[PDB]
């Protein structure tokens, strides 16, 4: 997996953003960013893998009611089944700024 | 932790990003959002509570060399030790383009 840096240059981060110019398969370059903030967690002062978001692998995103995230997630099998997360749980309104804590 | 909705209206999901109108403490509101996709995995077609980013608890990410992303990361015990991930591990080059895998 991965291996990017082989087949791209002028590579740079910038907050949680990887921006690099890559290699395109007919030949040429196109230049692109990936948010790492999704991916990468800090597990007691390690950076670690996680996935790179959710969005990759689950569809149908929606708020249900006032504070539930709801969606259809790929299971390791490869099907997608219901899921929901209560919001409030993490997501604090912090003198009008929604902040995850 | 969390209960934005009980201060908050007009709270919507488009994609991985919540948005919300908040009170503040003095009075008045402010609409703000807040991208979920750092926080919210999907574990076997269940959406689970990770941290919300990393950038919030790291600082000076930088790009070592060509694939290592280096930053100085807060521990349990709230204090910074230096820390890096090698890139090249998930992030690759689709024609061009930057993906996680």
């Amino acid at each position: 997996l991965g291996k990017f840096s082989q087949t791209c240059y002028n590579s740079a981060i910038q907050g949680s953003v990887l921006t690099s110019t890559c290699e395109r398969t007919n030949g040429g370059y196109n230049t692109s960013s990936i948010d790492l903030n999704s991916v990468i967690e800090n597990v007691d002062g390690s950076l670690k893998w996680q996935p790179s978001n959710f969005i990759e692998t689950c569809r149908n995103t929606q708020l249900a009611g006032s504070s539930e995230l709801a969606a259809e997630c790929k299971t390791r099998a490869q099907q997608f089944v219901s899921t929901k997360i209560n919001l409030d749980d993490h997501i604090a309104n912090i003198d009008g700024t929604l902040k995850y804590e």
